[PDB]
């Protein structure tokens, strides 16, 4: 239950709060994700065991699945509720499907399913310190763009399109489940242009902003790391990996994002200072983690956008960011 989510986007689905049987069947189904990726004759039986399992969990607990369900979701938790067993992307079409030994039949309905599970746990999660109670605050997800505008001299590359461009844009999700305070006081920063112009850099396998010093408030933003099986983040405290453990956002994900440390003290987060993380499981420890794992406040994954990540160079500057999904569930103060 403590292994490291191979991309971003099965780090943000891992750490969607969501209730256990949910979470049975979401394991489930990414077991076979990672089943199918393996260059081997496709093991179909181990496949229908573990969605004859996901289903057994989805008809067995549907009362436990919709209870955590607002009661206004309800009707729309329902419904997810069908599509997840009877849809023909669902878990009933998924057996046929690897009945069938059809893998590209098998690769749709799984993601269609995995689609499913996650908005289901997007409701339930809809639903779930003192001293910070005016500080700003991110419930649930926030979609940030960033577009990097590259030095007049130097081009990004991409597969689509364009082998010149002069500026490319990335979408970071960010994760006020996990980490309320540092999302929030990301969002408020973006939403307030402060970003816009900021120069990058590259150092070591890190790609991070110039330090606002000034032109910002300097507020005290405590290291914020949820250690995942908990149920609150701890504050001004690095998790320590060393026995097993893992934080619910890890920073050994390539296109992290986290924030730099304040300039005084390692407990707290620069008020504006973040970079994306490269992580290379060349470059780690014990069980690929980072060596810097549990040591700064994750608070998101790029997604879209992932591979221009490593062509940023010293100079390249946001051209400008913005929360394109989210900003009705900041909250400021």
């Amino acid at each position: 239950d403590t292994k490291v989510p191979r991309t971003g986007e099965l780090a943000l689905r891992r750490a969607i709060p969501a209730n256990p049987s949910m979470k049975i069947i979401q394991a489930s189904l990414e077991d076979i994700s990672y089943l199918l990726r393996i260059p081997q004759r496709k093991p179909y039986g181990t496949m229908e065991s573990n969605v004859k399992k996901a289903l057994k969990v989805a008809i067995d607990d549907k009362d436990k699945i919709l209870a955590s369900i607002p009661v206004d979701l309800k009707d729309k938790g329902s419904e997810l509720y069908t599509t997840l067993i009877d849809g023909k992307g669902g878990l009933q079409a998924l057996i046929t499907s690897i009945k069938k030994q059809d893998p590209d039949k098998v690769s749709l309905g799984l993601a269609a399913s995995l689609d499913t599970v996650a908005d289901l746990e997007l409701l339930q999660a809809s639903g779930l310190p003192q001293q910070y109670l005016n500080y700003p605050r991110l419930a649930g997800r926030g979609t940030v763009e960033i577009t990097i505008e590259k030095a007049d001299g130097s081009t990004f590359s991409a597969e689509a399109g364009g082998d010149q461009r002069k500026s490319a844009t990335v979408q970071i999700v960010i994760d006020g489940y996990s980490a309320p305070l540092t999302a929030g006081n990301f969002a408020k920063l973006v939403t307030s242009g402060a970003y816009d112009g900021a120069k990058l850099n590259t150092v070591n396998q890190a790609v991070i902003t110039e330090d606002g010093s000034g032109k910002v408030e300097s507020v005290s933003v405590p290291l914020e790391v949820m250690p995942s099986g908990q149920f609150e983040p701890l504050y001004r405290t690095p998790l320590s990996v060393q026995d097993g453990e893992l934080p619910v956002l890890p920073l050994s994900v390539y296109g992290a994002v986290a924030m730099a440390h304040s300039e005084n003290s390692e407990e707290y987060s620069s008020p504006y200072q973040f970079f994306f993380y490269l992580y290379d499981k060349r470059n780690s420890g014990l069980g690929g983690l980072s060596f810097d794992e549990g040591q700064f406040s994750v608070f998101g994954y790029t997604i879209a956008g992932k591979d221009i990540l490593g062509q940023i160079k010293t100079g390249d500057i946001i051209k400008s960011a913005k929360l394109i999904e989210g900003q009705d569930r900041l909250s400021l103060p």
